[PDB]
């Protein structure tokens, strides 16, 4: 049963979607907000259909209304629920569905009072007694942003999804767009694809039992924690937390699932930021937290180090077997220059191991990998060679010098010799544990190709994270080798 | 009230609504609105921008000073009226009119060229949807079934917005009749 | 067991009329004279006559 509710919703979609192109962002994430009681805000010029989707949303139902009004600077409370006679409330917003409320940021000072408490309650002060709104969306469309310091922002900060529309780019998609025949007035959506009254009451109480897995609590609260620390970050506050797990909730019940996904992570680019400032640090923090620790990206590479210097610790005790023996070809040069070995090695950032270890920069070190753009000009040229060490940190500078048995000795601050050496050509202590590793990016890497048909989903972002799945997995078969 | 008769061609009334057989809507006036105000949701959804003046030529004023025909009288034949019955049929095969390819290749371009211009005025997206409607119904009284080229000469009241903008949207246009449309610069 | 919320914004054009009711002698059904608890947000913006 609910794996054919993702099939009707992907119907239901599709023929909003007749009539309006490139606005599969601004159409999806409002029909999902409608289903689950959020709202929805959008920002940009006037005329890249902002008030078209709140008359569109209406056929998607049976008994919905529409109520398109512009707010003023001279706007009264009793135009927009109605005149008094107790209150004329036909066909308004107190018993409407689907209001559109353009120019937002320009009413009167009661008009705002009264949104605020038909939303945390949605009732109305109708004369004596209150009565219930029947309000299943809310959206708002306008074109500047408010000011820093005044009382328009306790609306904005209570809306949930803040799309952000632009104008056309594309040419392909703007041929039929520049000639379209469809109505913007007519009925597309057919009458089998649409919910009754008795269905929306139920998915109201359905949504609320989705259970929390602990591995999707570790990505919320990881990412409030990085936006508190920097200062250029904007500020989030605890009701933006609670309203958008409704947000992805519903979003994996319309899809097919009962648990929260990971994947489920893609919305929050818009119920984050509030101006363009702040639109290109929402959308980088969760790129890398969506390509880190999503699935477990990151978390396979603190557990690889540890494998290959598991590896290379073995591989250090028995370096005497094998050591380095450098070519000589001192023929006419005022300096014995020296070269690597021919078809032996020819990685570039390999790594080199010592018997003897040494506290270089006030640390211990195992193993030094030197770059071999940058071997080849110290042993011709001459001067001075830089490094790093345990393969991190910046390449530092080391006291490397040439050895008369041809091999390289590394000094120190006490003028301390160690003969270099390379790794030869697995065992199997370290074999049995990295094939753990291994089978846990194929289990990671199968919740992805399951989830993945999810409408609720922009399709740019799929490219990201199947190329940071195999950037993983391209690491951790060198090593094997 | 006004927003609601134009894209739906309704109007509330107390409980249930009615259509309005609305066929020109015709505005005039002197100066230009605020930049910051609610007055621009209507002008952005006005199509033709007509920019009239006073007379300029001695010939013309001859008979215009001195006229006798009368502005209250009928002068238009009986026979040149369209009936109620022409009026449906005509509003549903202005949108059967193609598209040709060479036509898309100068709305595109002049689209492109107005962003690049910091000076430029913007255009948004349901002008150049609107605008399409226009061209569509003058090659379709003018014995032709697909877009002309020539039809674009019509838009050069149709994206300025003051008197700034008047001398920069004639004279791109004006450049690409005389060298894109008929590859006269190509 | 007999209370009344009224949950109000104060705004910097913000009316004395808007918040205890407009007058006919004053329409206070609902508001601050005959409520209990009453909810004011942002009220170091509010006019001159609101505070008095
Ligand atoms: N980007 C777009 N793609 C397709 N149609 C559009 C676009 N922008 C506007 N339209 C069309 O223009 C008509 C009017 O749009 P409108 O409600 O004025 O947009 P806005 O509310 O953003 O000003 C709509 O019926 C819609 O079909």
């Amino acid at each position: 049963h609910p794996h054919l509710l993702a099939e009707r919703i992907s119907r239901l979609s599709s023929s909003l979607e007749k009539g309006l192109y490139e606005r599969s962002h601004a159409i999806r994430l409002c029909l999902l907000a409608a289903l689950s009681g959020e709202s929805v805000f959008l920002l940009g010029p006037p005329g890249i259909a902002k008030s078209l989707i709140a008359r569109r949303l209406k056929f998607a139902f049976q008994n919905a209304r529409a109520f398109e009004y512009l707010m003023t600077r001279f706007s009264t409370p009793e135009e927009v629920f109605g005149p008094l006679s107790e209150r004329l409330t036909s066909g308004y917003l107190p018993e409407a569905e689907i209001v559109f409320l353009d120019e937002i940021w320009k009413a009167g000072p009661a008009i705002l009072n009264t949104l605020l408490t038909a939303i945390n309650e949605r009732q109305f002060r109708n004369g004596a007694h209150v009565e219930k709104i029947p309000m299943r969306l809310l959206v708002a469309a306008s074109n500047e942003l408010p000011e820093a310091d005044s009382s328009l922002e306790a609306l904005y900060d209570r809306m949930l999804i803040r799309l952000w529309l632009d104008k056309v780019q594309d040419k392909a998609n703007f041929r039929s767009m520049l000639t379209s025949q469809q109505d913007e007035n007519d009925n597309p959506v057919p009458d089998a694809l649409q919910v009754t009254d008795e269905e929306y009451e139920r998915w109201q109480k359905e949504i609320g039992e989705i259970t929390l897995p602990d591995h999707v609590f570790e990505l919320i609260f990881m990412l409030r924690q990085q936006l508190d620390k920097l200062p250029d970050a904007p500020y989030v506050s605890d009701r933006r937390w609670k309203k958008a797990i409704r947000l992805l909730q519903a979003s994996a019940f319309f899809s097919g699932r009962s648990a929260v996904a990971p994947v489920d992570l893609i919305l929050l680019k818009d119920c984050l930021w509030y101006d363009a400032q702040s639109l290109n640090l929402i959308q980088q923090q969760i790129d890398v937290l969506m390509t880190g620790h999503a699935w477990q990206q990151q978390g396979m590479l603190t557990r690889l180090g540890a494998i290959v210097q598991r590896h290379l610790q073995l591989q250090q005790q028995q370096s005497d077997k094998t050591a380095l023996t450098v070519i000589r070809l001192g023929g006419i040069f005022s300096r014995r220059q020296q070269y690597q070995l021919p078809v032996n090695v020819t990685a570039s950032t390999l790594t080199l191991l010592l018997q003897k270890p040494l506290k270089l920069h006030d640390m211990e070190v195992v193993h030094i990998s030197f770059e071999r753009s940058a071997l080849e000009q110290w042993l011709s040229k001459g001067g001075e060679i830089r490094g790093k060490l345990n393969g991190i940190g910046f390449a530092q500078k080391l006291n490397l010098e040439v050895d008369s048995a041809q091999h390289l000795v590394v000094r120190d601050v006490s003028l301390q010799g160690s003969t270099l050496a390379l790794p030869g050509s697995l065992p199997g202590e370290i074999k049995q544990q990295l094939e753990e590793l291994e089978s846990d990016w194929r289990k990671q890497h199968a919740l992805f190709s399951e989830q993945q048909k999810c409408l609720f989903i922009p399709g740019d972002w799929l490219g990201r994270i199947e190329a940071s799945l195999q950037d993983v997995g391209a690491q951790i078969r060198q090593a094997q080798q």
